[PDB]
């Protein structure tokens, strides 16, 4: 089958990812990550945290191209919900995805905008679409927007209603618009999965330490769902 | 010689650097990059720009590493001034980069710091120290300092003050750090080269466009009398 890579930014998004698989790992490491090499139902898989953040992100989805030669990433973790629909534990599939604290407005560009590139990046329509099968026959809700990705943790009113007004995103994290992009330079097929740990707000700390390994779990172990259609 | 990697991340801050080498390069496509390679001095030296900010120089960084097996990276371009003793064209190497955007605040970490890293990020004292020796010969004010990056263009006073107060700055532009970051993370050695461009403050947009031809010459041509030396 198709090589796959699988990311997480935080060991904690990875450790249910290399359970639930359950096969032998050889871990490689590269650029300072650590990448687990195992086969998974005749597909070779590559596994790895990068670290939080877009640019431990960017630098491992690169790495996992190039030095790996993956065929397709899926990006499997935890996100904080901006709208009441996204609850904990529920799960979403990024159509879409913007690093909402790029500023070039000195220059009269549109926020998240970088000349030569554009504010959303694209996923595969194939693996968003598989996603929402799967999670439709397992009933589960799958919802699928717009994810933002930025250098800061968000934990304030204020910056949620930012995301929302200016990119109508469903949901904020720290690494998925990273990976999204640099698989679309590529040409590699991306899927960016999160399951929510809080809800970006005062006390998004308290709910994202209560909650990560659940949801984290929950993303990984839908991952994995999906990982047995391929 | 050893092969060096030549990066800036607007095509403006690269054009001076192509002509002043003056060799014959062929274009080499990769991850939405153009990589110009050439034969400098016995030297293969690879040229590129990254595009602007710190998920496009992650990405071009990581594929020189990776996809052309550079030696050392040397970082040329324009940046905005933090200090009153960096003029319009004044010259300044990092010995020491930031990101000056992250905030993980919300789990008390310090404003700049992510887990399984560091604040500052090292460049390398033998690059550092050689810039310093060529701008002493040739009788040009050389600063060593800290430089910081984001993801944020910087044309405010309030703004300004926070870069100098946290970090101790001494110039701003959006992707040294992501770049020393990189090459840190290979074990390749990395020197980073700016010219001042503008003073990061509310007039900076219009100093920018005006000074940024002469700016990357003025880094350009110092990046060449570096490469003459290695
Ligand atoms: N409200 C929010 N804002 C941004 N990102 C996230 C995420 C997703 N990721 C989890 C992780 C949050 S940053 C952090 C730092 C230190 C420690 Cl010890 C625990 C967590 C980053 O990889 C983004 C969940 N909620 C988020
Ligand atoms: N005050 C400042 N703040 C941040 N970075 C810089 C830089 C360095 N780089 C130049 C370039 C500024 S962003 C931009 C966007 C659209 C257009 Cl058309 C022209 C410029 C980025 O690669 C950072 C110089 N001054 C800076
Ligand atoms: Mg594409
Ligand atoms: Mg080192």
């Amino acid at each position: 089958g198709q090589k796959i890579g699988i990311l997480g930014a935080m060991r904690e998004e990875i450790t249910p990812i290399l359970e639930l698989f359950g096969v032998d790992f050889e871990e490689i490491p590269l650029g300072g990550n650590v990448f687990h090499k195992g086969v998974y139902h005749n597909k070779e898989i590559i596994v790895a945290y990068s670290k939080i953040g877009k640019v431990h992100s960017t630098l491992t989805t690169t790495s996992m191209i190039l030095a790996f030669g993956v065929q397709k990433v899926l990006f499997s973790g935890v996100a904080g919900s901006l709208v009441k629909d996204l609850k904990i534990n529920d799960l979403l599939v990024a159509t879409q995805l913007v690093q909402h604290d790029v500023d070039l407005s000195a220059f009269d560009h549109p926020l998240g905008f970088i000349p030569e590139s554009a504010i959303f990046i694209e996923t595969s329509g194939s693996l968003n679409a598989l996603a929402k099968k799967i999670a439709n026959e397992q009933h589960i809700a799958l919802k699928e927007g717009v994810i933002a990705s930025g250098d800061q943790f968000v934990h304030s009113k204020e910056r949620k209603e930012f995301l929302v007004s200016e990119f109508k995103a469903s949901a904020v994290e720290m690494e998925g618009a990273s990976v999204a992009f640099v698989c679309q330079k590529f040409g590699v097929p991306c899927c960016v999965l999160r399951s929510i740990s809080d809800n970006a707000d005062e006390k998004a700390g308290m709910s994202f330490d209560e909650f990560l390994e659940k949801s984290a779990h929950t993303s990984a172990k839908f991952l994995k769902s999906m990982v047995d259609e391929l």
